[PDB]
């Protein structure tokens, strides 16, 4: 039996489109993973830090058999593997996997929090993860990502 669980992928370093596509491929191979649904690829202006790169950002649906830590470990490898030297939080990277939601489930550990506590005010989040999950409920807001989704002329189709 699986759970449905989102990602929310990024990159702003080198090839990004090749390396979100690597990814998800990275991502589909794990067992226990099974991807299931993508988004559109969106460019993206950097939010916080500004002078850094503009992001491609994506979403993607996974059903999966795995805990949420044993998903997060999965996450921070696939990140490995794309290379990803660069740690500081608020600066630019080959590539980033968050996890979005986790079926209904809520959790906030210190190093931990899902539904991510950041995806309601973010653009590059909520479009794309709109285009696949318009009607999943958001558990922390209980609203549906479509009554959260709003315009955000930074975020643009890419592909
Ligand atoms: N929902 C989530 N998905 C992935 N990582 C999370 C997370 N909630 C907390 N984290 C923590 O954040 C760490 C990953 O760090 P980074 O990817 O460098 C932060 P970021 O993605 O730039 O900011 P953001 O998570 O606000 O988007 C993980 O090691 C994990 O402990
Ligand atoms: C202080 O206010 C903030 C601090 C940090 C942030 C972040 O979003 C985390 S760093 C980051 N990730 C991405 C991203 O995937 N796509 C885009 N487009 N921009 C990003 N920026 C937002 C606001
Ligand atoms: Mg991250
Ligand atoms: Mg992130």
């Amino acid at each position: 039996h699986m759970i449905q669980a989102y990602l929310g992928l990024g990159s702003n370093i080198g090839d990004r489109e090749s390396q979100l596509n690597d990814a998800i491929k990275i991502l589909n191979e794990y067992d226990g993973i099974s991807v299931s649904n993508i988004s559109p690829i969106y460019e993206t202006a950097p939010v916080g830090y500004t002078e850094q790169p503009n992001f491609l950002n994506l979403c993607v649906e996974i059903q999966t058999t795995l805990t949420v830590l044993q998903l997060l470990e999965c996450c921070l490898k696939t990140e490995e593997c794309l290379h990803r030297i660069r740690k500081e939080r608020w600066g630019p990277r080959t590539l980033d996997v968050d996890i979005l939601l986790y079926g209904e489930e809520m959790i906030d550990l210190p190093k931990l929090s899902v539904p991510h506590p950041r995806m309601n005010e973010r653009a590059f989040v909520l479009i794309p993860l709109n285009d696949i999950a318009a009607n999943v409920v958001e558990p922390r807001s209980k609203l549906k990502v479509k009554d959260l989704v709003f315009v955000d002329d930074s975020v643009k189709r890419y592909k």
